[PDB]
């Protein structure tokens, strides 16, 4: 488990409320990407981390000029060009809904006008793990469409744990309880 080993090292080590805290980040960030790992290859599609809008447009209609458009430089986690249609997809890990809520407003406001007039037929499409039940939540009724089950197995323990050790060795640190 180099990846648990590793954050485990830095939990050992950290000393201050500020690098604790990027250790928090750190782990929330690395249980969203399991996530979406383990998301892709349940559903055998391609795996990937951000990905410049720029680049999703050239990867659908290559032979469009970029420079007539104004394309905001969202990176959104990943997409699904199925040849018709343009699934842009977030992974989230959250047992709440406000984040997902923050996406979907920021990816169907930026993302949906250029490519409306760039002739892109778009779904914006969020994909929530919750950590502790492991349930699935979908927005975006083409992926639904697409992919009824989801055959994932999730296991956020680990990252829990590693989440839980730091917080325990800072629960008296009033710097840290602000960050
Ligand atoms: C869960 O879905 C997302 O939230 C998401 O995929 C976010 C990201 O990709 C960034 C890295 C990250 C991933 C998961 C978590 Cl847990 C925490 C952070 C990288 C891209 N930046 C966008 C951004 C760039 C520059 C300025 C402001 C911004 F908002 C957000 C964090
Ligand atoms: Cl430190
Ligand atoms: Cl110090
Ligand atoms: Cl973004
Ligand atoms: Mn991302
Ligand atoms: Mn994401």
């Amino acid at each position: 488990d180099p990846m648990y080993e590793q954050f485990l090292q830095r939990i050992q080590a950290v000393r201050t409320a500020t690098v604790a805290k990027d250790i928090s980040a750190d782990i929330l960030e690395a249980r969203h990407d399991y996530f979406g790992r383990e998301l892709c290859r349940a559903l055998d599609i391609e795996y990937r981390n951000n990905v410049l809008l720029d680049e999703i447009i050239l990867d659908v209609y290559p032979g469009v000029n970029l420079m007539e458009y104004n394309v905001p430089h969202v990176t959104p986690d990943n997409y699904i060009w199925t040849g018709d249609m343009l699934l842009i997809l977030d992974y989230k890990v959250s047992v709440g809904h406000d984040s997902t809520e923050v996406t979907y407003k920021k990816y169907t406001t930026l993302i949906l006008p250029v490519m409306q007039e760039i002739g892109i037929n778009t779904e914006i499409c969020i994909i929530r793990a919750n950590p502790v039940t492991n349930q699935i939540s979908i927005v975006g009724e083409q992926f639904k469409r697409l992919f009824p089950t989801i055959p994932v197995e999730l296991n956020f323990a680990r990252f829990f744990e590693l989440r839980k050790m730091l917080l325990d060795k800072f629960a008296d640190d009033e710097e840290f309880l602000m960050m």
